[PDB]
């Protein structure tokens, strides 16, 4: 699980504030593929 703890940690780093908007924004935001 090497890839999925280094994914987690980034994840709690980087998901808090940018997250809520990401939702709020999808609320109409087309989907273009993603990552």
């Amino acid at each position: 699980a090497f890839r999925q703890a280094l994914q987690l940690a980034a994840l709690g780093l980087a998901g808090g504030s940018a997250a809520v908007l990401f939702s709020a924004v999808a609320v109409g935001k087309p989907r273009a593929g993603g990552d």
